[PDB]
């Protein structure tokens, strides 16, 4: 609460400097929010690239599971056939 | 990844189609 009562502190002094010290103030605060409104712009940009980066982690890791589970189902289909394969070679056997 | 996930997934139906037929090749 205190850095916002300074101005309103400083309206209310009978010192001959203060139309120096309230014109010193505008300029701060003009400076302060033409640096900000400067500088906003590469901060959504690199807000707007982390939110990219966090989603394609998740299309990367949806996509590494995806072949994966597929790759387990290849190989429980081979192991399905070389059983099939077992299955024929004791009856060519006997 | 994916289009190696959904290759994985071809050839999974092809060795199952290959079982389908090896199982009437066989009776």
């Amino acid at each position: 609460l205190v850095p916002s009562l300074v101005p309103l502190m400083l309206n209310d002094m009978d010192s001959p400097i203060t139309n120096d010290v309230l014109e010193a103030i505008q300029n701060a605060n003009a400076l302060q929010q033409q640096n900000a409104e400067a500088n906003a712009p590469y901060n959504q940009q690199i807000q707007a690239l982390q939110i990219q980066k966090l989603q394609a982690e998740i299309m990367e890791l949806q996509a590494k599971a995806h072949k994966y589970a597929e790759q387990g189902a290849l190989s429980q289909t081979t192991n399905e056939s070389e059983k099939i394969n077992q299955a024929v070679a004791i009856t060519e056997m006997q």
